[PDB]
């Protein structure tokens, strides 16, 4: 039961451990193809591969390969993509994959530059009147309208199709003050943040997996899968005493390595299920006050 191991490893101060138990059970499987040579500048990083067996493909003939997995969760009966901050390169594939794999939204968990580098391509349009378009994947980007808040920024984009002119609305969720490596100023923030992502229809099984990346894609991204995935579990039977959190984190690095990268990563994960489990289990005053706590305004 969550809440009773967290005041037990917090008393004996082994969140290190703990963590680090995690990763010498993960699963390994294979990143060939993430590995052939051709795709070499379609990686941020040397030693974060998408898995082959569950990396998405691009639907083209040319190259298929983009930096992005497929975390589905099987019991939850939610999936997830989980990819890296798209590269200069990389911003048509990104977008190509949104559209074939049908996603209605994108979670972005970083700011493009973090401690002077430049963790992500800036993948989207920042001013109304000067769309974009991707001339290899064919497909174009408007900026719609945003609403900006004190900690995150919602986006209402608008992709096009140029090959049919379908068009679909996109909403980008941008978090933009959780530092790397690090954790969000508070359970509320985080979960003030969440419940915007869920309240928009974005993870509804009617649309297909919502994106979410950051800079590696595993980080922070899978904090907050973690997150919500042991709170949609824990609401599917409403019994919070049924989730295995370390369980439900190795069933995720199934599909994509390293999720949460650090021990307090894990720690906090552990604090947004409890609080978050208030209102799975009919409070309905926490969201106001997540809210409140959160200064979005
Ligand atoms: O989102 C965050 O909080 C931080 O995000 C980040 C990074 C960033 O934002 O700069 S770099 C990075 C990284 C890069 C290469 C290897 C490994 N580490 C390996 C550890 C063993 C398993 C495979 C990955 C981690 C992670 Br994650």
């Amino acid at each position: 039961e969550m809440e009773k191991e967290f005041e037990q490893i917090d008393k004996s101060g082994s969140w290190a451990a703990i963590y680090q138990d995690i990763r010498h059970e993960a699963s390994d499987f294979p990143c060939r193809v993430a590995k052939l040579p051709k795709n070499k500048n379609r990686n941020r990083y040397r030693d974060v591969s998408p898995f082959d067996h569950s990396r998405i493909k691009l639907h083209q003939e040319d190259n298929d390969y983009i930096n992005a997995s497929l975390i589905k969760m099987e019991e939850a009966q939610r999936s997830y993509i989980l990819t890296q901050g798209p590269l200069p390169n990389t911003c048509g594939h990104f977008w190509e994959m949104v559209w074939e794999q049908k996603s209605r939204g994108v979670v972005m968990l970083n700011r493009v530059m973090e401690k002077g580098s430049l963790k992500c391509a800036q993948y989207w349009p920042q001013k109304e009147e000067k769309e974009m378009i991707f001339e290899d994947t064919n497909l174009k980007l408007t900026l719609i309208s945003e609403d900006i808040k004190s900690y995150y920024t919602v986006r209402q984009l608008e992709l096009e199709n140029l090959t049919t002119q379908e068009t679909r609305e996109i909403l980008h969720f941008h978090y933009t003050t959780w530092p790397d490596f690090g954790v969000p100023e508070s359970p509320a923030s985080f979960l003030n943040f969440l419940f915007k992502v869920r309240e928009s229809g974005s993870l509804s099984p009617e649309h297909g997996p919502v994106v979410v990346h950051c800079s590696a894609g595993i980080g922070r991204s899978g904090t907050f899968c973690l997150a919500d995935t042991c709170l949609l579990l824990m609401d599917k039977r409403k019994d919070p005493s049924s989730v295995d959190i370390k369980k439900v984190l190795l069933e995720m690095r199934k599909f994509r390595m390293g999720l949460i990268q650090t021990a307090d990563q894990l720690r906090f994960s552990y604090l947004a299920v409890i609080e978050g489990a208030k209102f799975i289990m009919g409070d309905s005053s926490v969201q106001d006050q997540w809210k409140e706590l959160s200064h979005e305004d």
